[PDB]
């Protein structure tokens, strides 16, 4: 096969992307090993789809799971009608999935389950896959030429085979495992056939971060979660908390191997210790420095120039509303609230407007990192932690430190009952998720 | 008795201010003649309260009407659970108002009822006064030396010795009467004494406008609805719409008799005609010229020098939300709407935060003149028509003419369910009020 491990591409084929996905137990190779995974499509990642504006997809989710499950389309502006988070289908039984994309979209967007307190075991053992939007933007020469492949970030961990269980702790920091792997692969190699490639990045892991860096090179931030920016931003390096996603070109500056890494990065998770008395919560501290995947470079490498724009981004109406959103955290409960309280499915939170805009002000008053996702209305970060955003783009998962509060202009799109929540996916399953209708 | 007739003033002792008022068909003479009105205290109009920020008042008003009523303390930043316009005193029944004045307030404000579907026939029957707070800017010598007065604009329609019944056309454009009264005098000459008036204005008529003018003479405004301007501002000539007050300076320029007089304008009420088809709607057009008042300049009049500053307007937060509120009409149903629905007492339309600052956008899209009036949380009028206002004072009712956007910046103060409405009280008793829930 090819050196570099990418999962299977389906396209749609005359504007119709009509698919039979089952979400099923199996057996599959993986880091070299056998192990049982629960899968999309029997593969890990799921399939990647890859679709144009104005396609229509006609998903068909097979339940063979053993318990309910579902589908978010993460980061697609579509009806929550169709992107139902509250929607179950119990095992054995079958629902279609019907939308159009949208017009005005592009970018890297993903697919996994979305069953309240069961998301973080479904996730974890192997319920994901891509959906890439392909843009017209795709035809300029700088992007064209580029050598394009797409990275899924999930980490693992396995135990007798199968999914290591979840602990009390991983209740309460979020499950991450040892196995860093790209594509379902153990560090594999990527062998540049061209000096210009174009990167599409999908942090599909429950918990786990990746301070992103390639050894010797900087990266060009192309895209965010949902969109083009509006030029280049040349970076050193670059965090993806869960559920965020970047495209990036990089620019092979001479003939070797370079590590793409991800780098030490401390995200406030948890451990406990006992000292004499103690008994108490420790800092865990920074995550060790792994290396995700060897990159060889062509002879002679001569990139591709930079394209000079983008997409320019849409100037939005003035916001008729401000919201602030607090998170804290009942570390020791493994419990987590937004605003003082935990989701309840019969609870609405927000009632905004279709078609205004809204501010949001959401305010991490805990001490680890929360990455905040709202479903269905793609947002434009204006600042976190009191620092204005380098770029315009729509982004739906952003990530707030300890005390950051990071300001969010939030067009309100499709009407129907959604939700906002903690993209640490245990923290969503323990109670870090909200209610917003818009009418 | 004094040339210049004034209701007789009820002051705070000892920082209370307890009285019984009756309300009660009452024979008095009035302009002349003799007439069965409604009144508080046996007077028309009823006794004006003056009080100091902190008095408490204790007001028990004995209903002995053969109706239900009750009172609005009209401008009052108090709790609508004191202020409360859905509370019904039965026929031979008493209720105690009481509350504390707030602190930071100065002005004149008034009483009346506001019992839906019976405010315009019992307001227009005689039912109001007048409430003065007092403030230690009195004592400034600019307006402790002016000679004061308290001029109630309202006027009577008199008819087998009892106020005019209410006709169709009437529900429709709001009642005026015939009798355009000061005070609920006919034309009372005003011998001034000092060069300088300070003269505090009330518009307590159901839907006459007083478009002031003081012959010879320009007034000086010194404070709006609800409290003072930051510095007086020089002006030709000052309308006052229902339920809307102002202060203003005079300071006479030469001796002699001028007339303060209520010019020609035009609110948009309506009648009907019949030209040989027709039968349809036509303007009224503008009012006809009404004396008010007499006023005669004392000898070698040499007037104060003007107060160089006021009071400081409050420096407020940054809104967090803005709302419309459109009104429209039914003219020949009598109907008259906010946001396209009539009032109804179970039904909450706005909810906001206390101690948030809202912008609310009021737009008429009636032909008509509508005075819009907020209950418990005085405003500032930043603009409207698009002109921007040319002082900052809070104010409680703002007149729109046809077309017109009110933008307000609205702080929300005290907690509870309160209405908003058209201060024709015609309009108000015919559908055009909603709801507020602040918490
Ligand atoms: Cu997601
Ligand atoms: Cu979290
Ligand atoms: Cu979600
Ligand atoms: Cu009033
Ligand atoms: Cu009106
Ligand atoms: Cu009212
Ligand atoms: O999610
Ligand atoms: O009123």
């Amino acid at each position: 096969g090819p050196s570099f491990p990418e999962p299977k591409v389906v396209r749609s084929q005359g504007g119709l992307l009509s698919l039979k996905l089952s979400a099923t137990p199996t057996p599959l190779a993986i880091a070299g090993q056998r192990a049982t995974l629960l899968t999309y499509g029997g593969s890990f990642p799921g399939p990647t789809l890859r679709v144009r504006p104005r396609d229509t997809v006609r998903l068909t989710l097979e339940n063979r799971l053993p318990e309910p499950t579902n589908l978010h389309w993460h980061g697609l502006p579509i009806s929550p009608k169709v992107d139902d988070p509250f929607l179950e289908i119990p095992p054995g039984e079958s629902w279609t999935y019907e939308f159009t994309v949208p017009k005005e979209l592009a970018g890297t967007f993903w697919y996994h389950p979305h069953l309240h307190g069961r998301v973080a075991p479904q996730l974890f053992a192997g319920l994901l896959g891509a959906l890439v939007v392909e843009s017209s933007l795709d035809a300029i020469p700088e992007l064209r030429e580029a050598e394009e492949h797409l990275l899924v970030l999930k980490d693992l961990a396995l135990q007798g085979g199968r999914p290591a269980p979840h602990t009390p702790m991983d209740w309460m920091n979020g499950k991450e495992g040892d196995l860093v792997l790209v594509n379902g692969a153990l560090r594999p190699t990527l062998v540049a056939q061209k000096a210009t490639l174009r990167l599409r990045l999908l942090n599909a892991s429950n918990a786990r971060y990746y301070r992103l860096a390639l050894q010797d090179h900087p990266l060009y931030l192309i895209a965010a979660d949902g969109g083009f920016l509006e030029e280049p931003l040349e970076v050193s390096e670059l965090l993806l908390a869960p559920g965020e996603r970047a495209e990036v070109l990089v620019r092979l500056r001479k003939e070797g191997r370079f590590l793409l890494q991800a780098l030490p990065y401390d995200r406030g998770a948890m451990g406990m210790m006992d000292m004499g008395g103690m008994a108490h919560a420790m800092p865990q501290g920074p995550s060790r420095p792994e290396t995700l995947l060897y990159l060889i470079a062509p002879k002679n490498p001569k990139p591709l120039p930079l394209p000079k724009a983008l997409s320019p981004f849409p100037t939005l109406p003035a916001p008729v509303v401000t919201r602030r959103l607090v998170l804290t955290e009942d570390m020791m409960a493994a419990r987590f609230f937004i605003n003082g309280q935990v989701f309840d499915h019969r609870r609405v939170d927000l009632k905004g407007q279709a078609q205004t805009v809204e501010v949001w002000e959401v305010e991490n008053q805990g001490d680890m990192d929360h990455p905040f996702h709202l479903h269905v209305h793609p947002f434009q970060v204006l600042s976190v932690g009191g620092r204005p955003f380098p770029y315009r783009a729509w982004k739906d998962v952003v990530n707030l430190k300890a005390g950051e509060v990071a300001r969010l202009l939030v067009p309100l799109r499709e009407k129907g009952r959604t939700v906002f929540h903690c993209h640490i996916v245990e923290h969503e399953d323990r109670g870090m998720m909200g209610v917003l209708e818009v009418g």
